[PDB]
């Protein structure tokens, strides 16, 4: 349906492990929109032409306002294009590095956000698995949308793909190549959280072998600015047995959420 020579290609938006992401117009309906090009070399040397499959597959059947819409894909002979919603405002990664950290109501808002979008996935059985602040970008109004579908699965899942990058918003079921479903979601969403209030994500380490041995025991602390609400919460998140985890509603109905959340 699509080819590159119906669009004007712009500036680099971003940049990814098998190519860059560029602002793009549609030439007849003049439709801005992003486009995410993949190179096939390296795809097929990587083996993860599956996953590519997977991502379109998934996220083109996906419409909710946070959750980033694909729509549509071609290809050439050297490189695969995905037609993407241009998120604005870029991503809550940059937010992150320009403000520090992030307020309660911020932080609360975010959170929100993220529990709705991945309730709806959750409710087809998707569990997405690579939520990191670089996948999640943001719209015109600066509200949050969940992004990057090359990591996401039909519940319950094994991985057979191994890991290439960090390890920080990982379940230590994942690190360990154990089985799991939806409430891998749940332990990267306090992970998420810690890491808008403080700036830093709770197992940071200087080395991956370090990072895996904290993520595999809970070990983190809190700086003393962390309120009793948002410890509870963070807390209630990042528990070993994923079975311990709390349900979506449960984060959405949390008080400290509740408090400083803002209001559509
Ligand atoms: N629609 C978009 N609007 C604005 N910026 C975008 C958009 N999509 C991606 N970006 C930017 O490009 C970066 C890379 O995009 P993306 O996460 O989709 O690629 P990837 O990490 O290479 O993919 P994959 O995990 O499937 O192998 C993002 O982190 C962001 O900075
Ligand atoms: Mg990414």
């Amino acid at each position: 349906q699509w080819a590159l020579e119906d669009f004007e290609i712009g500036r680099p938006l971003g940049k990814g492990k098998f190519g860059n992401v560029y602002l793009a117009r549609e030439k007849q309906s003049k439709f801005i929109l992003a486009l995410k090009v993949l190179f096939k070399a390296q795809l097929e040397k990587a083996g993860v032409e599956h996953q590519l499959r997977r991502e379109v597959e998934i996220q083109s059947h996906l419409r909710h306002p946070n959750i980033l819409r694909l729509y549509g894909y071609f290809h050439d002979a050297t490189r695969v294009y995905l037609i993407l919603e241009y998120a604005p405002l870029g991503t809550v990664y940059r937010e992150l590095q320009k403000l520090s950290k992030f307020d309660e109501q911020r932080t609360a808002t975010y959170i929100t956000e993220l529990a709705n979008a991945l309730s709806y996935c959750h409710s087809k059985r998707v569990i997405h698995r690579d939520i990191k602040p670089e996948n999640l970008l943001l719209g015109s109004a600066g509200e949050l949308k969940i992004a990057d579908f090359g990591w996401s699965v039909h519940a319950p899942s094994s991985r057979r793909t191994t890991l290439c990058g960090t390890l920080d918003y990982l379940p230590p079921e994942m690190i360990e190549g154990r089985m799991h479903d939806e409430k891998v979601d749940l332990w990267s969403l306090g992970v998420l959280c810690y890491e808008f209030l403080v700036g830093k994500p709770p197992f940071e380490a200087n080395t991956y072998q370090e990072t895996y041995k904290r993520i595999s025991r809970v070990e983190f602390t809190f700086p003393d600015f962390v309120t009793e609400g948002a410890r509870d919460l963070i807390s209630r998140l990042l528990k070993h047995n994923p079975s311990q985890r709390p349900m979506l509603r449960e984060v959405l109905e949390h008080p400290w959420i509740t408090a400083n959340s803002s209001k559509p």
